[PDB]
């Protein structure tokens, strides 16, 4: 039992909401949230800029040192840092950007990632701004991920299209 509230059931481990994931990481504090990142680690839209913003930018500091020590991720990659005042852990997860001409193909190595861990709030990826096809990226995320993962879905439209085409 979690404190997940008000998630909609899609599969045995995987559930959905609309709502800010800033907002439900601040309730949860869960042992991770999932950015959904570039693979140089410049939060600066979506989930990305949203996160870091209400880190106080700490997360683009940490992620900075990360990047000078480590090099960038691979498309399809992630990473673990700390989840500041979000969650325990943020783990950073590179799905395609469709808008940069990358290939939507990497998205199942992408939700791969979050089979590290046993529980998970997260995005959509490579929704939104990150231009692929969302019906797609939630079918992949229910075929891919077998841990239990809770997804927050900020526009309200596409939550309830993403709803009703469900299948
Ligand atoms: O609309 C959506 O779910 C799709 C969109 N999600 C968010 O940007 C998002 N999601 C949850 N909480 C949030 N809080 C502030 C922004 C935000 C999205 C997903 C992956 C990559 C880019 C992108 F734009």
């Amino acid at each position: 039992v979690n404190s997940f509230s008000g998630y909609l059931k899609l599969t045995d481990n995987v559930y959905i909401k609309n709502a800010d994931i800033v907002e439900e990481a601040k309730k949860v504090k869960p042992t991770v949230v999932v950015n959904a990142a570039n693979v140089y680690l410049k939060h600066g839209g979506g989930v990305a800029g949203a996160l870091n913003k209400a880190t106080n930018n700490a997360m683009q500091v940490e992620s900075d040192d990360y990047i000078a020590t480590n090099g960038p991720l691979k498309v399809g990659g992630s990473c673990v840092l700390s989840g500041h005042n979000l969650a325990k852990h943020c783990l950073h997860v590179v799905g395609p950007n469709v808008n940069k001409g990358e290939d939507i193909q990497l998205l199942k190595s992408a939700y791969e990632n979050f089979n590290q861990h046993e529980v998970l709030l997260a995005p959509l990826l490579s929704a939104g701004i990150f231009g692929a096809d969302p019906i797609h990226s939630l079918r992949v995320c229910v075929d891919t991920v077998r841990t239990n993962v809770y997804l927050a879905v900020f526009d309200k439209n596409l939550y309830d299209k993403l709803v009703s085409s469900f299948l």
